[PDB]
């Protein structure tokens, strides 16, 4: 999720999918 995410790239209008796509936060 964008929103655990501890980059400045994805923090943006918080995209999960976008985030997701390239960053790790599944199950
Ligand atoms: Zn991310």
């Amino acid at each position: 999720e964008v929103r655990a995410c501890s980059l400045p790239h994805c923090r943006t209008m918080k995209n999960v999918l976008n985030h997701m796509t390239h960053c790790q936060a599944g199950k």
